[PDB]
């Protein structure tokens, strides 16, 4: 599925994300659009093997299992395919889980390079919250 910018404000809003962790709603929505493009079946592979999945672009070698990264983790316990659904509770639970582990978003690459001081809250303007 391809969310649109408020509808995936909503959905995020709905499962706990608007300051968790002391984010705002816009840094989750600002993450989201420039690591899959609002695109949760976007997978995509890194140089070590593992790959990332869905809205999030969440790590096969710590967060999820996906029967092909040898070596790592499963610390959300679930297969990575979960990832990839239309319903994005699995991506916030587990979202949750790696903001809290230390790095805070930094974990997203994208987020750190693209939304991380800038005006976040222009990702969430317009929609009715
Ligand atoms: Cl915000
Ligand atoms: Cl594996
Ligand atoms: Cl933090
Ligand atoms: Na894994």
């Amino acid at each position: 599925k391809v969310f649109g910018r408020c509808e995936l404000a909503a959905a995020m809003k709905r499962h706990g994300l608007d300051n968790y962790r002391g984010y705002s709603l816009g840094n989750w929505v600002c993450a989201a659009k420039f690591e899959s493009n609002f695109n949760t079946q976007a997978t995509n592979r890194n140089t070590d093997g593992s790959t990332d999945y869905g809205i999030l672009q969440i790590n096969s070698r710590w967060w999820c299992n996906d029967g092909r990264t040898p070596g790592s983790r499963n610390l959300c316990n679930i297969p990575c395919s979960a990832l990839l659904s239309s319903d994005i509770t699995a991506s916030v639970n587990c979202a949750k889980k790696i903001v809290s582990d230390g790095n805070g978003m930094n974990a997203w690459v994208a987020w750190r390079n693209r939304c991380k001081g800038t005006d976040v809250q222009a990702w969430i303007r317009g929609c009715r919250l």
